């Protein structure tokens, strides 16, 4: 449960950069 | 450009996270 | 400001794996 | 063994991720 969270976790900061990536 | 090969890196880390913890 | 903020979590999540591999 | 890779990258990131921000 912890490692899925934290893959999760990875997901959104992934996007997160893609974001500021554009920016 | 290395903040988006950053995001991919970490999709493809998540993913490796949730292979470990389906195994 | 948020890449620093994203670094700290990327290390934080990185020592949580080091712990969750060593039982 | 996975993991702690894992980790060793996570921080690798988080340490270019602290570069970038630094210009």
């Amino acid at each position: 449960g912890q490692l899925e969270e934290i893959a999760k976790q990875l997901q959104q900061i992934a996007w997160q950069l893609k974001k500021i990536a554009q920016g």
